[PDB]
């Protein structure tokens, strides 16, 4: 299977915590299957983020790490990594 999985940003979040991600509308977030895993996300729970809740992912447009809320984001399908 695929070792992550896309994301798209809908609704800016400014940042609340030092581990935080910012995001803007358009952004493309990246997270890994591991990360997922590590929270204990079921098998293809990564379709419905608005569940998951928080997440951490590189964001694509700002190239930082950290934590984003799945609510903010719509889930795109999965990808390969860097
Ligand atoms: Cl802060």
């Amino acid at each position: 299977g695929p070792e992550g999985f896309q994301y798209r940003a809908l609704y800016p979040f400014r940042r609340e915590r030092p581990e935080d991600l910012e995001l803007l509308p358009g952004d493309v977030l990246v997270v890994s299957r591991a990360a997922l895993q590590a929270l204990g996300v079921a098998e293809g729970g990564e379709r419905c983020p608005q569940s998951v809740g928080w997440m951490p992912g590189l964001n694509e447009r700002t190239r930082q790490r950290g934590d984003f809320p799945g609510t903010y984001v719509e889930f795109l399908g999965p990808v390969a990594l860097a």
